[PDB]
């Protein structure tokens, strides 16, 4: 039997291509969504092509509140409800916006950033734990190689992801008796976001030692494949960054 | 005129001797405290008879909810209400107890983990900034072996990494306004209540450096440094006292 | 054309793991050995016999001296002579003993403490640069590098140093298409002259399945590392460590 | 009786402002020095002049050689002819220039470069710790906040301050039973080379989120003076970054 992966966010960019990769290797994917439904539906359809009943949709909102432990929950149930096991969870859904220190209310901010960042990995870690030889079960979570040069105005942001570390890391220590690893991928730029312009965009590129150019959301998935492979199996607890050298690079 | 600060969780412990210290370099203090109310004003009427009229007691909950936001901003006007001014903040309020990944709900946890821990001090931070030679600086009290977390301790080691990344952005962002952010991280300072005097020793034979745990002056006295002109360039840092504990490999 | 790599320390251990599975990915290459000259032929031998002119040794001291920076450009030089090109170097030889603060003079402990672990890297970085595809370099890091063993200062400082220089020579390499990355084991193959019960001791703190990694398993990051699923990676260190490094004392 | 300090490179700059700085708090000094022996002598002139001889000259090369050892001994050695103690050690002397990766021989740039910045505190500890509740003994070792974001073309300088780190953390944990506790002191841009034209020195200070300035060496000092205090004796193995947040700031 085919392993099975959850993928948060795979509607579109990073994780699209994570899910995709996944995919590709012989896993079974649950394509977790919140607002790209299209998206979500349509990556679904070209996978089950590529091969009959390898890809579901999980729709769910992961901003913090107290029904985020059931939706984890169920995003994780979803994937035994279709594929009978889940052995891989990528943590990829991230919300990120600016939150200066002096549109929605602050509390909302906090619910949605640290929520999205931070709280959903660490449910949807306790619920795919809860739920669990030649099993290769793991768990990578997508930090962020600047978190100790963030952008300005970004606190909230930067806050989830440094917890996101402190959740890896945690968890790596505590279900390494059950098997499961727990590692990250940290990109420095790779897909700029929609909004911005392509002069905004150049002034990141022109930053990257490597290329001078963004990665591509595959490259960052490469990583993911590593980590989630035999390849990796004595690897939990690390953070590899996928960022052409950009966070050595001084102001 | 005597510059005021913020405590947080001051009544007891920690946050009681960096609050004493503070008083004692001349600062006026605001005690803030969530239960321990008894402790709080019999801190103040100490300080107060020391001191007339450089203590108030201020009582909030900083647990996470959508009215945490009101009750960090009252905290600073309570400052602003008593002395006037608020040119230091520390960030010592801190929910700890084990949260395992296989009493309370877990929202609750969630709630009171990462509120006390990361979510407050960053509103607080925010209330704190928006109010304002002054020497304005926010001290973080963060923990040494967040990279070695105690097993079971998901939530509360979340919120301190969380915790280091505001002590960061906020450094860079508040610069501009003369308001500097750093950190202090204890390893083992004064062990908890409830831990018995054999599982005390075991921390403490861990210690490098003199085999015992910070005292709480200890703590505060590196409080005191990073408030002081002593620290004017000092901005983003977090500096352990530890005794080393944090170097000790399993 | 094959591509070509050079790994020093390769007879034995971690290196020879190394050099066996990028041989079996498809590179030639160069077994760099100091004083284990039977296992390095040895190992030239069987990589050959699997298929012929792939494999060559070279041996060198990678001790701190003036000559130094000679013997790690003949290094590099001696890739070329056998093979024409040089596209990977691992910096895996290294000298590892305690020197405590308060048999070897200390001149002699800094000299190969520290040019094996930092100096060797540098200069056959320098070399591998000046002689220049999927250009890369991968140095053999310590996970435990901020918990470092007790009476350790001149090992720890040179892997530290060695942090220093995969990070300064990914920048300065980039424009260039020269990634530089790092493999940090935490306990991997124990000493050889480490007792049974000191080696338990070891295995039993690791959260991972209780057990030092195999050298096969540092083997598959440093592969990685220099394969084209690692092409926007520069500047990393990939800890395989099974947890050992999370734990407090 | 008053304690006693060895400052190394304490002629100029930065380990001048130490050096004055311990000797206001109540220090006797050695004040060591390579090339700068006018500065040096003069310095300890204006020190006896305060207080009668408190302070003491001594020339070394910090090179690494052969010599290295002795004359680092030799260092320590100086510090108990003169005051009958050594209670400090502050390894501030430091070679700082490029060594691109692609004329000083490279031989030379390495025994310069690591030995000042690394081999010769690691020497100087050695002789300090075999040289040793009312004490309170520490060495203090000056680091660079930026080891992590490098100056292009320093790999060499940054090799080497990355060394200090590690000397500090080891050295910290092994002579904590002595009651000897290391730490650091790491400035990001403190007193800028003084060739340097103001044009290029402010592309640096308007990088600093602090006031956009260099720190004054009296700031550093500052740092240096709390780590040796009363104030920090449970205080080994930390680097303090005395840095106006620079080392936050992304490319
Ligand atoms: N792109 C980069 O350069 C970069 C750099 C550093 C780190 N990273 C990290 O890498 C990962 C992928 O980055 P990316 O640019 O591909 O991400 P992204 O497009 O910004 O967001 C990925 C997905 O997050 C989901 N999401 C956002 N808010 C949500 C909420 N409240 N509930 C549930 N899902 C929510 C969205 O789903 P829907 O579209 O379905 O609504 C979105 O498609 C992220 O964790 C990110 O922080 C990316
Ligand atoms: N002790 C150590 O060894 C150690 C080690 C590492 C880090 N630290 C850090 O240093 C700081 C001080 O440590 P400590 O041991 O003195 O702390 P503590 O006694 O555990 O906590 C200090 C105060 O936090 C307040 N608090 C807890 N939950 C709260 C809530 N929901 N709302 C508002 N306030 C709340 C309590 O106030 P009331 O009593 O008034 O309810 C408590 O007195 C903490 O940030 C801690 O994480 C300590
Ligand atoms: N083993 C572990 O648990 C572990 C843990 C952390 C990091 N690492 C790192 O991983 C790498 C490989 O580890 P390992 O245990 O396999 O190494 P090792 O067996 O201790 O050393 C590898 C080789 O280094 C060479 N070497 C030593 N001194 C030399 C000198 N002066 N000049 C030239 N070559 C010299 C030796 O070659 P000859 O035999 O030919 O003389 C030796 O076979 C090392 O960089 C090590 O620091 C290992
Ligand atoms: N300035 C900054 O912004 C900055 C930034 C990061 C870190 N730091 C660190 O802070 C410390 C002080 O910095 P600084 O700018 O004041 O340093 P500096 O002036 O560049 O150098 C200090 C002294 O080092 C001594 N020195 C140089 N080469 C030597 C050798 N071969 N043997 C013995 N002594 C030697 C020199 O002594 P003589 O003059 O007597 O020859 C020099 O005066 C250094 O460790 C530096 O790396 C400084
Ligand atoms: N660009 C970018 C992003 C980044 C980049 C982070 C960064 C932080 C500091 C300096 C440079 C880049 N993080 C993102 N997270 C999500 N969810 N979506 C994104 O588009 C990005
Ligand atoms: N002991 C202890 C504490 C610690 C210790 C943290 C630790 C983590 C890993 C290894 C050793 C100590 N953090 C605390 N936070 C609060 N609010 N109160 C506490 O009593 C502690
Ligand atoms: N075990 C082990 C080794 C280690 C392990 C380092 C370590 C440091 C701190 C705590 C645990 C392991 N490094 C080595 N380097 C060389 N060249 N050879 C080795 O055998 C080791
Ligand atoms: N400026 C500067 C210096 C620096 C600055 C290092 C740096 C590295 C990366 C980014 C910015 C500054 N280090 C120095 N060391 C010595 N001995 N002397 C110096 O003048 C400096």
């Amino acid at each position: 039997e085919a392993p099975a992966a959850v993928v948060t966010g795979a509607a579109k960019r990073i994780g699209r291509a994570i899910a995709v990769k996944l995919h590709q290797t012989g896993y079974r994917v649950v394509i977790h969504y919140h607002n790209s439904a299209e998206a979500a539906v349509s990556l679904a359809d070209e996978l089950n092509k590529e091969r009959s009943n390898t890809a579901v949709v999980c729709q769910a909102d992961l901003t913090n509140s107290n029904v985020l432990p059931a939706s984890c929950e169920e995003i994780i149930n979803s994937c035994f409800r279709a594929f009978g096991r889940c052995d891989v969870l990528v943590n990829n859904a991230s919300a990120f916006y600016p939150t200066p220190l002096v549109g929605k209310t602050v509390e909302t901010q906090v619910a949605e950033l640290i929520g999205t960042n931070a709280i959903a990995p660490f449910l949807l870690t306790m619920s795919f734990a809860q739920r669990q030889t030649s099993s290769n079960l793991s768990i990578v979570n997508l930090c962020d190689a600047m978190v100790d040069q963030p952008c300005m105005a970004f606190s909230l942001y930067n806050m989830g992801k440094h917890a996101l570390v402190g959740l890896t890391q945690s968890a790596a220590l505590e279900l390494a008796p059950y098997g499961i690893r727990v590692n990250g991928v940290a990109p420095g730029v790779s897909l700029l976001p929609v909004a911005m312009g392509e002069e905004e965009k150049d002034k990141w590129r022109r930053k990257v030692p490597l290329g001078r150019r963004e990665a591509s959301a595959e490259q960052i998935a490469d990583a993911v494949i590593f980590l989630v492979s035999g390849s990796a199996q004595y690897i939990t607890g690390s953070i590899i960054k996928v960022d052409g050298g950009l966070s050595l690079v001084h102001a």
